[PDB]
């Protein structure tokens, strides 16, 4: 008895050592780039997180020709989560917030990685609501390469994600008249 | 029986090996930066911690357009214990200090990166009593982007914190009428 | 019985960890290089993977006289699949979309490095129906040097991939008189 | 019997090895900056530890503007002392001799972070009969940030120590009229 | 019975492991330069191998005055073959293609270095009809030193391999009159 | 009987590599700063070792102005002796030879760091009738912070060693109406 | 009886991975520098290796007041042999060929280093009709030191070579009026 | 029986491992510089060694105001002998030879560092009976700092060697009105 208990201990000690090694050490990352050449400043930066978070912070204002880059990570230690979220500023020029979502999802058998952009009404800080709304409920674009789309107000974007799992996302916002890129 | 008792000593001594290895590198820090707008001197910077230290110490003063920089972190070794702490400084201008707060947890199951900042009356030490009323008393600011708020005697501030347990936390104190950032 | 369980489990486990580090540690990746030497704007970059990923994005546009250069590798982790995908842009001084195709296999028992680019009618995103029409239905190049062919409506392009499965892809797209390189 | 025995001395050894190699492992440092802004010369550098050492000499003299940097550390090896000393200088200007104290304990569940510095009278070397005036019967600080204390004889110092184990100690020694920092 | 069926084949799993990581450990390559003195473009860059590969490609075309540098190695992981290859390029001005072979095999109790070059009639390809010509039918070159063959049609070239596994093989092709390097 | 023989040597075999592997990393030096502000000319540099040794050479000579650097350090591999020993010059100016002793021991519970001056009479070597003199006859100095001597012909000096047994000995020898440092 | 062969086989494997640890990391190189002050061109560069291989070829030709740099070295992997070999040139301007030899062996309990140089009629390839006659029937020099001797047709040479077995071996080739070096 | 032969062999290749590990990693080398400052030119540079080897060459002469700087070190691998060895020159202005001898043995026990040097009348190599002539019948000079004495012919030399076994020799051989360095 006992010798095969502490044995089968041993043995049952190195799978959990080995599925917490593993489990550490996928990774997941979105670096996101959003460049502002929208004529109009950016400020009041919020942000949510369905999954995973970020070390710095948004910058309190993006001007006019500026960009935010941000870089959003899985929770740190063995847990099978991706990096999910929404980035948002308020827009004072128009009365209106920019929100900014992605998934990077952990679960490429379930999953792949998605983005959005939209304008909201008024002053809002980044939340759930925001997160269910730009990725469920207005149409979220893949990670298959560059797609281009109207906001109202006289801006548009176009923007881009990587397939990777450690992605970029990256996009462009800009007069609605502009040429992208 | 002594054959298996040495044989469940070494598997004992193995997990008392991991739990202590993992809690020694469960990593807390909270990297402040404090930047100082007010039009006035900050002098006698004063330091609490409820859990956490740091190894630099405050700048005695942080004239106008200067900064303070901090970099508190959790307790050396296996402790489960995040970084948690006041800084302090009085403002000889206005007759009275600013203190600030924040909390970077342990254990995000139970809780989550808080801060705040106020100005209490007269030349004052932070102790626990800034402690609980900056994070229990006057309403505290999640880590989910820029806040801002007024101080009283024509100051405010703006600032965030990310959510990271690497965090970093940003306030910029500002005369009332100034546009943040 | 117990004791060589336990033992035939360890050896096992030492086979499927061996197995596992070796599809984790055989690598496939197609540094792609395009270069356009067409007289015309290339823009709206689309991408398809039959098999692996990419970390950064195309370029939205690549001007007269720039290169895209891009970097897909395999599907990381302890998967036995290749490099393989599609890449097309939208060529509007003539109303067409270049599409470019590589494929760098896991197993080069059944397979070898394959290449192909045409030239479709009108704007198209890249798919599997380019996929298939790039690798079956119009004649490939195979990995064994220098190749070049005329795209119709005044380009043709040169091209070569190399052999290695860590694999290089080259193509310049010219003007239907130019000289290549 | 035998088989146990040696079985038994094997884990011994082992957690004695484990011991040693935390108590070599957990270290204690007390980094020292003195500036000397008194409009005198100091001269006649003397030291005492009552726990610790340092491997470079303070200064022969310290002039008007310049600082002692000195960076005392806990003995090495597996040792369970902290870094606890005096340093002092005569000051043949006035007639006196500043000392300065420290102490780093290894064991922070019974003791924190304290330092002090005193003008006493004549020409003395740092020793035992310092440490205990300076570490019992005159008031230390904590490592709590910014104080400010006079010497007499026009003197004064502004300083501070951090909480961390790995501390820095900041001594700005002044005339009595001048502002800290 | 079954303690020694697990403790042999841990034992062969042992062996297998030192063969593969052998086989996988022992490097061939042959670091081709071929310097095109001819006064004549050579252009269609062209390759086969035997076996082995390489990751880079031939440039397009070498002019007059050029090198082609190549990077040829064996294939990746445990297999014991060698690297043996064949290179060529058409020459225009004189309606006729150069082409240059190597050999650096696995097993030299077997084999040794050898190198060839020749012009063929018109535009070709480099395949197995040229290894074989190059390798038994037109004498080659050992890697004993520099040797200098005239190639016909106004060119000859002169070159050398080292004898090394790790090769390097250079080649100048020349006018007839020239003096070699 | 013979298993646990076996067993009890390759416990025996473990703990001598274990003190053998302390032994050989408890390092002693002694860095030897001499600093000749004698305004006379030093020379016939002579060394003696009551235990370790160094690598390089004293200086012939050191001139008014410049200073002798030395590195002693204890003997190489496992042995439990610090470093302790004499250098000496010929000042011909005067007729007298310089000596300079110290000790940095191995075992502390017993020894402490100690270090001498002194001029003897005519040219001498530096053996073991200094080392006995300048340690036990001639009051030597402890490690504790600067002390100041006279030498007798119109010369003194000032120094200090460091208590570390990684320890710096630094030593001014003056014309005795100088300031020292 | 099983478990013995199992134990037994363990054990040789371990001897045998040993000698071969030890035959693949038993190095020997002849790092041999050849300076032509000859007044001469030398050209057709030539090697035989009796033993060992280099990674570099010869300069095709070293015209007056150059060097040949070669850097022959042993077989890699396990094998106990050492580098040993010839190298050649013709030189036009007197219609001979130099050749150099040298031995750097393994087995220093019954060889030792030794190098030789000597000019033979016409343009011959190195070979071991040369290694024969350079190293028995032309005596030989011992690596102990600069050595001089005259080639006929107004040269000669003065050289040296190292003991190390990671040796240099030294020659300048010289009109034989002039000082050597 | 078998098992404790086994158990018995692998402890004794265990302590077989350990002493030639041992020997190979005890490092013996004399690093020996000899400046002429002799006003004559030395030439025809000789070496013998009783025991160890070096890498490099003697220069083939030293002018009047350069040094021979040679590092010899002992024999590769697992062998317990030190480097000692002799050095000679040709000095044709005076019709004699140099020759310089060290001893840096690998047994301290026995042995001690030791050098020496001489003019022999002619021109002579370096071999054993220099050795013994220099170690033995000429008095030698221990590493106990600087030695001086003359040569005769209107030479001298100064020289010390240190003690360490990493040992450095240096030799400034002069006119015999010269003051040494
Ligand atoms: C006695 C025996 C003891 C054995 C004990 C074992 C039980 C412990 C296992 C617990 C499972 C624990 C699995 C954990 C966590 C979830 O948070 C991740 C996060 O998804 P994402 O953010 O990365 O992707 C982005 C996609 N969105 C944008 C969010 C839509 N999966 C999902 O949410 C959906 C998948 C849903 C998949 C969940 C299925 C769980 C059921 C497993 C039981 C079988
Ligand atoms: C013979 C047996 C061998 C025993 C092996 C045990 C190894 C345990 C390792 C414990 C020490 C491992 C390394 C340890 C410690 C010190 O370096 C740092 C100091 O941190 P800081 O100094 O930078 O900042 C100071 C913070 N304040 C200034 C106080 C505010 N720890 C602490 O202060 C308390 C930490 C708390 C550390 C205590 C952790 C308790 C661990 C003991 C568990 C015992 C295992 C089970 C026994 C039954
Ligand atoms: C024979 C068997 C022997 C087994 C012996 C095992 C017992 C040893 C375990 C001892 C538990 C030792 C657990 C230790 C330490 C506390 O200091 C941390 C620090 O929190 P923070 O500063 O990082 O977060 C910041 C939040 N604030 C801003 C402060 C509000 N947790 C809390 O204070 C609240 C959680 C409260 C959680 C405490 C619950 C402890 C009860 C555990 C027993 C079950
Ligand atoms: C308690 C027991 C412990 C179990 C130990 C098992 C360790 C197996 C290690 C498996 C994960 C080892 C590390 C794993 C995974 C992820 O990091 C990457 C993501 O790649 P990318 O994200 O950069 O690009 C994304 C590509 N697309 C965007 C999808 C196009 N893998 C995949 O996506 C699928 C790979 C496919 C990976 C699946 C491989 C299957 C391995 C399981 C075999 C189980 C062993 C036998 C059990 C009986
Ligand atoms: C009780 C015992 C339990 C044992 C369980 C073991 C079963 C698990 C094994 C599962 C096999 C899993 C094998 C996996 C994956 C495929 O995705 C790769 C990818 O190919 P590529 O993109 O890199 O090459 C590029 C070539 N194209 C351009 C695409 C044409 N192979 C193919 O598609 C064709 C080969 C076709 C080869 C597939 C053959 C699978 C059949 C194996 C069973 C025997
Ligand atoms: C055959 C058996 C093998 C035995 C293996 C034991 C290994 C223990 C390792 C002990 C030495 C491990 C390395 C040791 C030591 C020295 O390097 C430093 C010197 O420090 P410093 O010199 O830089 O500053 C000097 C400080 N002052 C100038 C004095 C003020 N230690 C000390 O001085 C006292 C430290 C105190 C160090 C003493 C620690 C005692 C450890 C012994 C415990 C024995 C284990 C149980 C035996 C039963
Ligand atoms: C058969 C079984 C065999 C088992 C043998 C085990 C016995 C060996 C253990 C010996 C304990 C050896 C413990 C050693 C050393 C002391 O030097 C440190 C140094 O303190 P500091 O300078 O770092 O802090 C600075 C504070 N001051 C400024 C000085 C006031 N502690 C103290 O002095 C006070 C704590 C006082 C704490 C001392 C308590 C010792 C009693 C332990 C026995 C239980
Ligand atoms: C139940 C027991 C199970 C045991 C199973 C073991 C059998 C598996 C072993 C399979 C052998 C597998 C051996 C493999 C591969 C060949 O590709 C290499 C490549 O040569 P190169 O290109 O590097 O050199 C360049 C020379 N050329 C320029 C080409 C002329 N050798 C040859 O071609 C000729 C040697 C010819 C040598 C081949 C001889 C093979 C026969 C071995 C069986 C004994
Ligand atoms: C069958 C059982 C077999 C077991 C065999 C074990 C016996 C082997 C142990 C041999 C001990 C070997 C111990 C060795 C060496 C001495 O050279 C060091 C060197 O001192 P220093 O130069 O570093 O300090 C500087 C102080 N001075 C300036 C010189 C005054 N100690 C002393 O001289 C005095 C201490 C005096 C301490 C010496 C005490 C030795 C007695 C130990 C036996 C118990
Ligand atoms: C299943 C069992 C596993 C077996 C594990 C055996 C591992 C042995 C390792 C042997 C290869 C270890 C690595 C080996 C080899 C090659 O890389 C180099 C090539 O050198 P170069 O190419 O740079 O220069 C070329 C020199 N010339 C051009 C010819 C002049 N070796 C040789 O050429 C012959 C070396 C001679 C190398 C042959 C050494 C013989 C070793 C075999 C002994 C077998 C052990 C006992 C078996 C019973
Ligand atoms: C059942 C038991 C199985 C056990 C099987 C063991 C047998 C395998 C051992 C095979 C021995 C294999 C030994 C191998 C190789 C020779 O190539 C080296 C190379 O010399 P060099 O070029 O480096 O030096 C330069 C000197 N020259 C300038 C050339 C004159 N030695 C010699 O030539 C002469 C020494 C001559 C020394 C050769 C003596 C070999 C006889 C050994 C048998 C005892
Ligand atoms: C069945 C049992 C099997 C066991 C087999 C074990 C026997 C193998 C051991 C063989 C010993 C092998 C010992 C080897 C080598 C000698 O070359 C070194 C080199 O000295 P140096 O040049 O570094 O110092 C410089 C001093 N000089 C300037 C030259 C005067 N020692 C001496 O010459 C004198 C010491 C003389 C010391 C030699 C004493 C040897 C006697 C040992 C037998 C007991």
């Amino acid at each position: 008895a006992a010798g095969t208990i502490i044995a089968g201990a041993e043995l049952t000690i190195g799978l959990l050592q080995n599925l917490l090694d593993v489990l550490a050490n996928v990774n997941r990352k979105c670096a996101v780039g959003v460049d502002n050449e929208s004529g109009f400043r950016w400020q009041e930066g919020s942000t949510y997180f369905f999954s995973g978070t970020a070390d710095e912070n948004l910058p309190y204002s993006v001007s006019d020709g500026y960009a935010v880059l941000y870089g959003p990570r899985k929770t740190n230690g063995p847990v099978a989560t991706g990096v999910v979220g929404v980035l948002a500023y308020y827009i004072p020029s128009i009365g209106k917030t920019l929100a900014v979502m992605w998934s990077v999802p952990f679960d490429y058998n379930f999953y792949q990685n998605w983005w959005n952009a939209k304008l909201y009404s008024g002053n809002q800080d980044a939340d759930y609501d925001h997160y269910v709304d730009l990725y469920y409920d207005a149409n979220p674009f893949k990670a298959n390469g560059w797609h281009e789309r109207s906001l109202g107000s006289g801006l548009k974007f176009c923007g881009s994600m990587s397939s990777s799992g450690q992605a970029t996302l990256e996009i462009h916002v800009l007069k609605e008249s502009e040429t992208c890129m």
